[PDB]
């Protein structure tokens, strides 16, 4: 369970945060901002943990762009920043919202409180309904409403989502014990709109899961590309595209998740439309305090 991999993941994810939100102008185009901040990511010794997630208000999260995306960014959009890094398989996932070419606001701030919130009250020992309550109140006590079908989550070597969430509530028998060791990420997020999210469609992000049989050649290449370039960790549409008739890649894809190799990640839209804004911060518990990864 290497640390200092961790930590490294950690620095790289906080930097190209920080250039991402200096790139966040009206105009800046959603697919060259993706592409500016990955490419970042592998010049700092990185590799992406995941395709960078640019949700934007109604849409609150799993949107990565692709080649031909002309979606732009546009002054006072909510713009969700999900950042993922590894090292030898060692995550950093980290997230912001930011008004485009404008100041924070108070759903903004509902978000970030409801992070340092949880993150005073981790310690190893502390169960997790705890930092449940702490994001809670710091939600609705600003008169907001927290999504509660979309957390942080376990980390582990190559394993982005390894099973257990760190909820946006209370819950009396979430009762799961931080450990020594327990490595987290902390998503809050905060919506005007429901306080629910569901899947629509597209889904523009994947990851391989199980190998099975592939009657059909050009689906069976593809899913061993994906194996060598991606592994168990997510990976985008976008990546695929540069090689290979765009409409050959949507088909073996979806040839892929019938058979179940390949498992999609579709956009999450907030159920009334509702305006969303997330932070998160990777954090190893530890005995009487945590480490934050990306801070």
């Amino acid at each position: 369970m290497d640390t200092e991999k961790l930590m490294k993941a950690g620095e790289i994810a906080k930097k190209v945060r920080e250039k991402a939100i200096k790139l966040a102008r009206p105009g800046m185009l959603l697919l060259e901002l993706a592409e500016s901040i990955e490419k970042m990511i592998m010049e700092l010794g990185g590799k992406p943990a995941f395709p960078v997630g640019l949700s934007i208000n109604e849409i609150a999260a799993h949107y990565t762009p692709y080649k031909g995306d002309t979606t732009v960014l546009k002054e006072g959009d909510y713009l969700k920043i999900d950042v993922g890094v590894h090292i030898d398989g060692f995550i950093a996932d980290t997230a912001v919202t930011v008004r485009v070419g404008m100041e924070e606001d108070e759903l903004m701030e509902a978000a970030k409180e409801a992070l340092n919130a949880a993150i005073s009250v981790a310690r190893a020992g502390v169960e997790i309904k705890e930092l449940g309550k702490a994001i809670e109140n710091e939600i609705r006590k600003r008169g907001f409403k927290p999504i509660v079908n979309l957390s942080g989550h376990k980390i582990e070597r190559y394993k982005l989502h390894a099973g257990i969430s760190i909820p946006n509530i209370y819950r009396p028998h979430d009762n799961y014990v931080l450990k020594e060791g327990d490595v987290f990420a902390i998503e809050p997020f905060a919506t005007i709109g429901a306080g629910q999210v569901i899947e629509v469609p597209p889904t523009l992000i994947y990851m391989y899961v199980r190998d099975v049989p592939v009657r059909v050649a050009q689906a069976r290449f593809l899913l061993a590309k994906i194996k060598r370039e991606y592994g168990t960790l997510p990976f985008a549409y976008r990546w695929l595209q540069n090689d290979m008739p765009e409409g050959q890649l949507k088909l073996a894809l979806k040839t892929l998740e019938k058979a179940g190799a390949i498992y999609g990640y579709p956009v999450l839209k907030e159920i009334r439309n509702g305006i969303v804004a997330q932070f998160e911060h990777t954090i190893i518990v530890e005995k009487d305090s945590v480490i934050v990864t990306t801070e």
